[PDB]
């Protein structure tokens, strides 16, 4: 049997598998353990072989996929697939805070562009997030030196040094006076979705001529980039509108719901970024179908338990609050 390590953004987990386990298996064991429900959106990913970021497949066994020699093997659970608005679809505590942890790691990494003046109002929900409610006694000059909250690039481009960035912080920290750890989790992730660079895949591409661009994988379709601006899309293929994605030998067609319109061709040079990519439509696409038609009853009811959870924590904290 086999050691595993699962690492989610603020956990770690240990696991051992028969040599048999199906990802599907180990993946069950991951989201009960942490008590996530919402697992559509979710995956492990694993460096391979070769070193390359790889999705674990569930439907194939885990030894079989190109898993290191190593012991234990190290897995990273992440988010795969970004919904269309969080407010209506990231239903669990949980499911909240590792999208919001997830997408903070590329705010900080400028991997998710983000102007300055938006990184200040996110550093401020993530500031709510992990002190809780501005109190001047404690949260004295100096309270957020410590902390990673703007991109690097944001720092640098600026003249403004430490403690002018978070004095600016702390005058919207100061401002979120009375919101709840969660809800200052929510408005962090209602502010990052509205970002150019949010939940999109980018990869690197030709047209039939040859000028270098990006396509972007995500949740509402595809698009298409000049290769020096990953931000507005040059084209745009809503999911409502392909019929097919394929790709044979470098070139990947991409058919119209319309039949009379042509199709779109272009060209990415590596099979297992192809592979990749293919997945990614597939799965974007079932997800947008999917969010189009009305919750099933299971949504429903986790819905109702996570309502219920929120209720219970308030009573809880009520007591609590009162008891002094």
């Amino acid at each position: 049997t086999i050691s595993v390590r699962v690492t989610t953004m603020d956990a770690e987990l240990e696991f051992a598998i028969q040599p048999n386990t199906t990802g599907k298996q180990l993946f069950d064991q991951v989201v009960k353990t942490i008590g996530l429900r919402e697992v559509w959106f979710f995956g492990l990913q694993y460096q391979d072989t070769k070193g390359f970021s790889t999705w674990l497949k569930l439907n194939k066994k885990v030894t079989a996929q190109d898993v290191r020699k190593e012991s234990p093997l190290l897995f990273k659970f992440r988010a795969k697939f970004y919904p269309e608005d969080v407010s209506e679809e990231l239903i669990q505590d949980i499911t909240q805070r590792l999208f919001f942890l997830q997408v903070k790691e590329g705010i900080l990494n400028d991997d998710i562009y983000c102007p300055p003046e938006t990184a200040v109002l996110l550093a401020s929900y993530a500031v709510q997030s992990k002190y809780g409610d501005f109190n001047k006694e404690v949260h004295k000059s100096g309270y957020l030196a410590g902390d990673k909250l703007l991109p690097q690039r944001v720092l640098e481009q600026h003249k403004l040094n430490k403690d002018q960035w978070e004095e600016r912080i702390q005058v919207w920290h100061e401002e979120h006076r009375g919101m709840l750890r969660e809800d200052a989790v929510l408005e962090y992730l209602k502010i990052a979705q509205d970002l150019e660079m949010y939940g999109v895949n980018y990869f690197s591409i030709k047209n039939k001529k040859g000028s270098e661009l990006w396509l972007g994988v995500d949740a509402l379709g595809l698009n298409i980039y000049e290769q020096n601006d990953r931000l507005t899309p040059k084209i745009g293929f809503p999911w409502s509108e392909i019929r097919n994605i394929s790709f044979n030998d470098k070139k990947f067609v991409i058919k119209p719901i319309d039949k009379k319109a042509p199709d779109f061709v272009f060209y990415a040079p590596r099979l297992r970024i192809n592979k990749r990519i293919l997945a990614l439509c597939m799965g974007n696409h079932e997800l947008y179908m999917r969010r189009r038609k009305p919750d099933t009853i299971e949504v429903q009811q986790m819905k109702a338990q996570a309502r219920e959870e929120k209720h219970q924590k308030q009573m809880e904290r009520a007591m609590l609050e009162n008891e002094k």
